[PDB]
């Protein structure tokens, strides 16, 4: 008998990781949980009938159900255009979906002990959470201005006084409410990983830019979280970016990383600051070449991982929601297999590719796309029936 | 006899990198070039007692002599200043030699066969340059943030808003860049494609900043259309811009030398600066004092620290002299000393941290490297050989 997983908010994607999504669903997750499924088809064809309509729509119900997984979806150019005959050349669904749920993108490379990483002593992965420009013609004076809005006096700086010749020039802002958010979806997800939270800034250079980072993260961690940390055995301090990137090399891994400044192995998921809505999905886009060879009949090799990760996170987080700990099992258990299927030797060929180096790899090496989603089927079973 | 280097200008470091320092000047430098040497001692000692001053008559020296050579330097924190009782936390001395040079600085990492690159398909070394002021303030509430532009002229005005804060307050900040600075940069860098005779690529991000970044890519081409086409298809080499994501994919797909010019083990790295003269030159290595290695020393506990991105600081800097005062022989001396130091490597010969790359750092065994003062011998070994058969 399957789990009872809830509400979840789908949305189908576009070209190489459409397929995989579809073989994800009917292999994966389908077979072993049931859900009120409120699904939503961002493919460039729909959005384009729709007017868009459906990611907004998509948006919407992410906003009442609190948990969204996505697939990659394409994001219209000049060939786009072309290509599918669109009516517009539509906005990113990624930019309409965090312009209307705000929050913070965390991205978390997946570690397979026998895929190399840029330094071996990450052993644990890490996960890092993150403008008016114009053209000066010749000499003048370029200034940024702030006009209260209750009358009171005009307040004038001088960006610079070109005397002779031109160059750039460009102004840039951040509300303190977004600051706030940034915060709050940075300390929430230390606690929901108990993982230690640094914030980087270069508050020595811009004193009063960044300076209100690092007095914001403070003043909420003091307030509304710095007695949930060390209840937790954690903690969060912030540093100069300088003295981060040191830290970070030096270190074994396992903290959240809030950064104010192998594709198929990174996830991504936008965490809303009130701690109950996000949205993940990979952090690559749709594979558009692996695609064009799968239409023309020939043999692909696309990772999965990190489109099944997606799918992990947002039930990993209906789980916590509903406290559904046969779904909180699920999604470790299907994590787990991911890796452990890679570090037992079977491998989609960009993996392989980090092993033997490409020039090396032969066909023996790696599975197909659709080998390794069988491989990770069949290995999904077998976990799940030794649990019980 | 010995070689006549010329006018250097030399600045002592501090902990382990100062130790390699002597090394290198007592077995490889000193026994074969006699240079008009302008040392300076840029160690925090020193440093202290006399007001930083040090660090900034060394900084002249380089603008009139055109040629240093750096030490890995001690840059101060609160420990630091308690470390060595410190009158006061003094500014990194790299910062103070910047400012007053300017400049554009490459980076460039040693490539040897037998040690791993990250990437397996880098066989050839590339050159990283970047060039060497914002206003920002609080925005107290709620009100309207623009930023003007107003030509000496007096014919028009722009105004851009930049954000209307509504229901609450925040930070704004503007930052400028001017032409002048971009063309430094762009003509250090096509010289130094030329120097070496590679092509060189600029990487910007100008799909987003299209009129900042734009500017960028707009005065490198202007440049090089009008100034260095023709030099550039002669050794037949180019320039091309790249957006920022396509260039790191292609990077990490490239077998390596070119020269990245970006808007935006560590005894490998070199790092020089090239100032707007196209004639004065800092050379050091990319990493820092070793601290810990030192410590080790100063236990009595046997070290092995990398001397390569030390050595090819004064390589770079000896091979620079050489060009302004067509020196043949030094020039030689330069290039043989860079040739000794990645064949010994390649021979099998090398410090710990070179043999922890190749096999892990759980299976390094004692007899798969030397410690510092065996590979400098055997660096001297070699040098000796190998200026002598020719
Ligand atoms: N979040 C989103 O919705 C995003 C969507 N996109 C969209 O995707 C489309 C194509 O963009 P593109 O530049 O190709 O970006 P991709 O992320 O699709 O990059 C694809 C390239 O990276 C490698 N790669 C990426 N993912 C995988 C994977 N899962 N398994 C194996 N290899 C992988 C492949 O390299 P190789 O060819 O060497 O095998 C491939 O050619 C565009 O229309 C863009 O709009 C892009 C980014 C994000
Ligand atoms: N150019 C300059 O003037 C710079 C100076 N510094 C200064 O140096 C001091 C210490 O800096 P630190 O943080 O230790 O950074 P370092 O670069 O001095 O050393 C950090 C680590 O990198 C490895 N390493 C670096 N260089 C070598 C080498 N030549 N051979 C072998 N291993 C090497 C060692 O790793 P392992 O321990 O694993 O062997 C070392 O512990 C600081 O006071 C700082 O101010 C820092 C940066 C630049
Ligand atoms: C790319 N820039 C130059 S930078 O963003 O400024 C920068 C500078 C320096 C270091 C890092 N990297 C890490 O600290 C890091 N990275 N990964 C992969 C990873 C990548 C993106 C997002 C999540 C994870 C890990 O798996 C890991 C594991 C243990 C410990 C650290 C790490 C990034
Ligand atoms: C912060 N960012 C992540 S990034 O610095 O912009 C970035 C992005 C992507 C890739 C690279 N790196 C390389 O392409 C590269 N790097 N090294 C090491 C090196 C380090 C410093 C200076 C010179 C060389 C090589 O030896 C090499 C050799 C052959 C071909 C390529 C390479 C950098």
């Amino acid at each position: 008998k399957k789990i009872s997983g809830g509400s979840v908010v789908e949305m189908q994607g576009d070209e190489m990781t459409r397929i995989i999504w579809e073989l994800i669903k009917e292999k994966l997750i389908f077979p072993y949980v049931e859900l009120d499924l409120h699904s939503y088809d961002l493919g460039i064809e729909n959005r384009d009938a729709t007017n868009d309509q459906v990611t907004k729509d998509a948006a919407e119900a992410i906003k009442k159900h609190n948990v969204g997984v996505k697939c990659a979806t394409i994001t219209p150019d000049e060939k786009r255009v072309e290509e599918f005959k669109l009516k517009q050349m539509w906005k990113s669904p990624n930019g309409t979906i965090r312009n209307i749920l705000g929050g913070t993108v965390f991205r978390e490379a997946i570690i397979c002990k026998n895929i190399p990483r840029l330094v071996s002593g990450w052993v644990k992965p890490i996960i890092i959470g993150h403008a008016t420009d114009f053209v000066v013609p010749g000499p003048g004076k370029v200034e940024i201005t702030y006009t209260p809005s209750d009358g009171t006096q005009k307040v004038t700086y001088l960006v610079h006084n070109f005397e002779e010749g031109g160059g750039v020039a460009m102004g840039m802002y951040n509300q303190d409410k977004s600051i706030e958010d940034f915060a709050h979806s940075s300390f929430q997800m230390a606690l929901s990983k108990g993982w230690p939270l640094y914030l980087s800034t270069k508050n020595t250079i811009l004193k009063k830019y960044d300076g209100r980072f690092k007095d914001i993260f403070q003043e909420i961690y003091d307030k509304q979280y710095k007695s949930q940390f060390e209840a937790q055995k954690i903690w969060y301090e912030h540093r100069l970016i300088d003295d981060m990137v040191a830290q970070a090399m030096k270190s074994e891994g396992g903290f959240i990383w809030a950064c104010k400044n192998s594709l198929g192995m990174m996830t991504s998921v936008l965490v809303c600051p009130d701690g109950k809505t996000v949205e993940a999905e990979a952090a690559h886009g749709t594979v558009t070449r692996h695609y064009r060879m799968y239409q023309k009949g020939q043999e692909t090799s696309t990772n999965p991982i990190a489109s099944i990760f997606a799918w992990t996170r947002g039930l990993a987080h209906r789980a916590k929601l509903d406290n559904n700990k046969e779904l909180a099992f699920f999604a470790n258990a299907l994590e787990e297999v991911s890796i452990e299927t890679i570090e037992a030797g079977f491998m989609t060929k960009d993996l392989a590719a980090c092993i033997k180096g490409l020039p090396n790899v032969q066909r023996s090496d790696y599975l197909n796309t659709f080998e390794f989603m069988d491989k990770l089927g069949e290995n999904l079973k077998i976990k799940l029936a030794q649990a019980k």
